[PDB]
């Protein structure tokens, strides 16, 4: 069959359009990963954001958009840069010699996606890993068979392998008030009421305690606009550091990891079954 044509939401906008499912992709990769990337990672890259709209297509729609498969926010579906906004932002000059690489790696997957047991996955990826990927359940609510942790040793290599912020005391507590306002906590004695409580074993944070209130790592990761969920705190004289490892949810492909992998001479199939546990991929078209 040919390539279907599928609708987008806009959520800047709010108006839903017609994309050729390519043109989308491109889009996609754009946003998601840098044309410096090798073309293998690039590859990867496509087939999952290929994969992610098939299991949009099979499975519920959305509040958010209920007449459109997929939308433009990266916290909600996944990154996407228009080609107009591309051309105005980058040039002329990076369209043909960049973007053409983007496009040949789309067209280069044409209509493959990531199956198990021959239904199309729920492909899940991120930047970077702290060095083994995450369990779902463990970041999310949901068990499946293709998203568990797995070994990233190529992770190390990311810009956001590490990273650190140092927050005075006065301002950490300031701003969980801010979050709880039923927190009871004290910035003089943070060292004593502040302790994980419970993380996974590639470190994901689920639950840490902070005075009276139980978090995860997800909503420190978002009160303090941190890199990633996994983190440990270090507490000073009136400051804490918070030291953090990758950056993302740590479920699925890692990006950095990909990259990695194919500069080892990996190609897109063994990185996708390596990220993805006991998948394949098929050509619908
Ligand atoms: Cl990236
Ligand atoms: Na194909
Ligand atoms: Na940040
Ligand atoms: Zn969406």
């Amino acid at each position: 069959k040919k390539a279907p044509i599928i609708n987008v939401y806009n959520h800047i906008t709010g108006k839903t359009e017609k994309m050729d499912m390519e043109n989308y992709l491109c889009g996609v990769l754009a946003g998601e990963m840098s044309s410096e990337f090798d073309i293998e990672a690039l590859k990867a890259q496509s087939v999952a954001a290929r994969t992610y709209v098939v299991y949009k297509q099979e499975h519920g729609k959305s509040s958010k958009h209920k007449n459109a498969v997929v939308c433009t926010d990266y916290k909600h579906c996944q990154e996407y840069k228009s080609y107009d906004t591309l051309k105005k932002l980058n040039g002329e000059e990076w369209i043909k010699n960049k973007y053409s690489k983007i496009q040949e790696a789309v067209r280069g997957t044409k209509g493959q996606i990531i199956t198990y047991n021959d239904k199309a996955i729920l492909p899940l990826y991120f930047s970077t890993s702290s060095g083994k990927t995450e369990n779902s359940e463990e970041v999310f609510s949901a068990k499946y068979p293709y998203l568990k942790s797995v070994e990233s040793p190529y992770d190390k290599y990311s810009p956001k392998f590490a990273s650190t912020l140092k927050i005075s005391n006065t301002d950490f507590v300031k701003s969980l008030r801010r979050a709880y306002s039923t927190i009871v906590i004290d910035v003089n004695n943070l060292s004593k009421q502040v302790s994980i409580t419970k993380r996974s074993d590639a470190g994901t944070v689920e639950k840490i305690k902070l005075g009276n209130k139980e978090l995860t790592g997800k909503d420190i990761r978002t009160v303090f606009k941190l890199n990633s969920a996994n983190f440990d705190i270090k507490f000073g004289e009136g400051y804490i550091d918070f030291v953090v490892k990758g950056y993302g949810h740590g479920v699925g492909m890692s990006q950095w990891g990909a990259e990695g992998m194919a500069e080892e001479g990996y190609k897109y199939y063994d990185i996708l079954s390596h990220y993805y546990t006991d998948t394949k991929i098929k050509d619908i078209y």
